[PDB]
């Protein structure tokens, strides 16, 4: 069957310290397994961009293969698994694979998302023509692309058009981290340009967000602050469309016919759109979203839908206030950056929430999580596992050593609950010395928490 | 359905050569895929000892794994998988695992060779509680153990005493090397220690070989060499028990219930007993031989079998006579030496055969094979494949840089009948900077033939 050890079942998704108390942390050691994901056969070909769902049920899997250079384009091919978590008797689980497909057509799929939906895997992708940059250059998006792969091998793709594309966007792509199946919903992260003159471009003008960090503030006057955090969301870089971020929601009940809905939230509560995460845990919606924009610090936000009796639905989201440790950027988008201005860098690197952060009774002060940063403001390199707390980082442990090349990292932990262990899985890009740029590592650790 | 890609099925376990001819050969790049063989998931892990079987239908795959160092050893699990050739766009074919079993329950499965059988795999390991001195030194031989893993998910494990073993043997382990299944009947490679006071150890005392390369002779007359090779066969190091090649042969027919059979070789046909390989291909047998001993040359025998009345059956072997490239060792037992010496050294590194050697019309003295060596006469290091002759190599294309540590190799290659292109897998053990000891690494190369 393809289901999860049961000792895993009610350990995922869950918030694992519902304390509210302060705690310390300690990151265990790699533990040893075979490996799930795939490595380059080639010194210099190219495996890049990792999305991971573990559910309660199984896990998804998928990453982009290029048989030429990481800068060389052209076609590409996207490896997908999914499996279970199976106990070993070295005294800790181990992903096993059950069923793969690589999907090798010469259909350039690139950004894809990866969800667990009922009996496997929901997979959003966008083919890929041309530049990124000339995609927002255009007007026109590209090909939107849905893919559902089944435990019995059946493997279905859709071309899909969601309701509010057409004439609001230059280009839409998934947000690459993984998105989730929830009460018949599918929904994925993405984002895209949006045509400053469209409905929607209209409609937005004014929106804009200015996190403000309360111990490193940036020096002005506030409506200067807040025109410059304004104009952030149009950089030249993709030809001044207002870069937003969307969320592709699909109803399952009818996802061979649908053919979606794009749902965008009001700028005046997220930053400039870029590649994120759809987290569910207990049943409370979190989205992860990459600090592509000036903003340095780990973006999470709490996340709430209303669809409005099948008419157009709407987003709200709740920035979580965390400032502690910041990404690597370039230029004057860098990690030391703290003030509003036009910005496409960053990385992609998710947390996994430990903790909630509001609840019924009130607000965690106390909230944690964890992941893996590259400890550099400028490189990507020195990939460190971490626990955080909002101010300031409780735990760090470095895997391998000064001066390794690390780009994107996902994080997510879930607990057995017949010995209690915690467990965190870091799957991180991570440059080998003898197979392609990345062999993409998912390091298992054991969470100990005081 | 459990079977390769219909332009592969008739294009394996043949001799791509029938030519006779004399030919020159390319080594084309290495095409990058997604790996079919896991890599470590932490630093200082140890992953090792591959074992490789690619038949018509389907490939059996099988590798060591520990949660500690190389060296240290408490216990171990066995990564096992089997899958199919499947054809990519990218113009080359991929291999596909449709079955993963990790067999991680406490006991420690050592030196396991894999062999492609009937809808699955099977392996013959043995359980390792001691030292592989200790196991030489004492006067019992460990557990043998054989398992059956089936597309249908079903694995049966069987402890055997395979006639012969009890009593002639100090211990027997698996010559990690594929076995292959022919004719009812399942052949493994096998080595160990033969107690030289009982009736086989007193039926072989005599018996011993000693190859001379005509090009690079041992100086010396010829009944002290003769005694100093009769004498390389009782290394101190394994006790001076009498190390001796055999291969288990099993009823398939029987498989469930028989306790196998231990046919073991003239020594005056072969060396010192090692690990090593049996290949079927067309319908005639071959056995690489491990050059543990002094001999440090590629190891390649022409087989035959006789089964007598289901009693005790035998075998006759031929060497091929190659003296090409040199293996590594240590001491007097490095690539440089070619005299008689007691020595336990070398490294595993098996040729594939591109033609025939003797055919019915007569020999092939353009006998071609290709593989991964080492190029060193000491050190494990520098992985380059090669395609050589008989005398000498008629191509080289390293792996990697120098100074790039690599261990054990093994080759198979098969064509596709679809475009007749020649492809040959090296599988290696190479040394990464960021997984532990051995990322098994198969490379996948097109082999270009003039
Ligand atoms: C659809 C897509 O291309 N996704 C890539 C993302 C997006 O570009 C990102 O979310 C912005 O929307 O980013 C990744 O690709 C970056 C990577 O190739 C690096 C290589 O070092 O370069 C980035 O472009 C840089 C460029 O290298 C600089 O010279 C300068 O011009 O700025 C640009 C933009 O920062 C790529 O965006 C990524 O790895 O970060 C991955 C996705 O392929
Ligand atoms: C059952 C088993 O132990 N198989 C191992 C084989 C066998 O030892 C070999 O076929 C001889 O029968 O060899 C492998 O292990 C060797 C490896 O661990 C190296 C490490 O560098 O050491 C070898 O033992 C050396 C020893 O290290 C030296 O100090 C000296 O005493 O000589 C001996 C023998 O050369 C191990 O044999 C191997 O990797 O080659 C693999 C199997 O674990
Ligand atoms: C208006 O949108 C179109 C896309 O149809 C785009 O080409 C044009 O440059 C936009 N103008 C501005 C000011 O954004
Ligand atoms: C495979 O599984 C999916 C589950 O939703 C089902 O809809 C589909 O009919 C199945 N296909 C086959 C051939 O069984
Ligand atoms: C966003 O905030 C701006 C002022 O900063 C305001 O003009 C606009 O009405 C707000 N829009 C929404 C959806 O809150
Ligand atoms: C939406 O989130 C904001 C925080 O950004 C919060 O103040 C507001 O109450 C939420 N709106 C609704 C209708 O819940
Ligand atoms: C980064 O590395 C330095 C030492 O190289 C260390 O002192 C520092 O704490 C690290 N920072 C983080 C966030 O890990
Ligand atoms: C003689 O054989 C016995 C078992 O029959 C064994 O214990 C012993 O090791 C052998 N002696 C030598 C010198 O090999
Ligand atoms: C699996 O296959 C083997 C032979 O291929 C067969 O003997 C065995 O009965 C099968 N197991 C099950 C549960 O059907
Ligand atoms: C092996 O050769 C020896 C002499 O070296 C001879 O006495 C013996 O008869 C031969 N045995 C076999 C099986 O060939
Ligand atoms: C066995 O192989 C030898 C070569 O070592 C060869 O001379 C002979 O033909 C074979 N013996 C038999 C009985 O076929
Ligand atoms: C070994 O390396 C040297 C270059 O350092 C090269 O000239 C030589 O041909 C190589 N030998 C083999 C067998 O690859």
């Amino acid at each position: 069957p393809l289901v999860n050890d049961l000792r895993f079942i009610n350990g995922i998704n869950k918030f694992i310290i519902e304390d509210y108390a302060t705690h310390d942390f300690s990151i265990g050691h790699p533990l040893n397994m075979p490996s799930f994901i795939p490595t380059a056969t080639s010194p210099n070909g190219c495996t890049r961009i990792p999305s991971f769902s573990l559910g309660k049920t199984h896990w998804c899997y998928t990453h982009n293969v290029i048989n030429a250079n990481c800068k060389d384009h052209t076609s590409s091919n996207q490896y997908i698994s999914m499996g279970i978590l199976v106990q070993t008797a070295s005294g800790y689980p181990m992903f096993k694979t059950l069923k793969i497909q690589y999907l090798s057509d010469g259909l350039n799929r690139k950004s894809c998302s990866i969800a667990t939906v009922p009996d496997g895997c929901a997979m959003y992708c966008y083919v890929s023509t041309q530049l990124e940059t000339d995609d927002y250059a255009g007007s026109s998006p590209p090909t939107q692309k849905l893919t559902l792969l089944f435990y019995n091998d059946t493997v279905t793709e859709r071309t899909i058009s969601p309701t509010g594309l057409e004439g609001n966007w230059a280009t839409l792509v998934p947000g690459v981290g993984s998105g989730i199946y929830f009460e018949n919903k599918l929904i994925f992260p993405a984002y895209g340009g949006v045509l400053p003159n469209s409905t929607l471009g209209v409609k937005s003008a004014r929106e804009f967000f200015r996190p403000v960090n309360p111990y490193n503030p940036c020096s002005g006057p506030q409506q200067d602050l807040d025109q410059r955090a304004l104009r952030s969301y149009f950089p030249s870089y993709f030809s001044n469309r207002r870069v937003q971020s969307a969320f592709l929601v699909c109803a399952w009940n009818q996802i061979l016919v649908t053919n979606c809905e794009l749902v965008v939230p009001s700028n005046n509560q997220t930053l400039m759109g870029a590649e994120g995460r759809v987290l569910l845990i207990n049943n409370r919606l979190l989205y992860y979203q990459r600090s592509t924009s000036w903003w340095p610090y780990e973006l999470l936000y709490e996340i709430s839908f209303t669809f409005t009796n099948s008419g157009q639905s709407s987003v709200n989201m709740s920035w979580i206030p965390i400032y502690s440790f910041t990404r690597p950027g370039s230029g004057n988008c860098s990690g030391e950056n703290v003030c509003p201005t036009a910005c496409v860098s960053g990385v992609y690197l998710d947390p996994w929430p430990l903790t909630p952060y509001s609840h019924q009774s009130g607000i965690n002060r106390n909230f944690y999580f964890t992941g893996a940063l590259l400890n550099s403001s400028t490189t990507r390199v020195n990939p460190t596992l971490y626990v955080s707390a909002l101010n300031n980082l409780k735990v760090l442990a470095p895997y391998g050593n000064q001066g390794l090349f690390a780009s994107y990292t996902t994080t997510t932990c879930f607990q057995d609950t017949g010995d209690a262990s915690v467990y965190c899985v870091y799957i991180m890009e991570l440059a080998s010395n003898i197979v392609g740029e990345f062999q993409i590592l998912p390091v298992l650790t054991r969470l100990t928490i005081t």
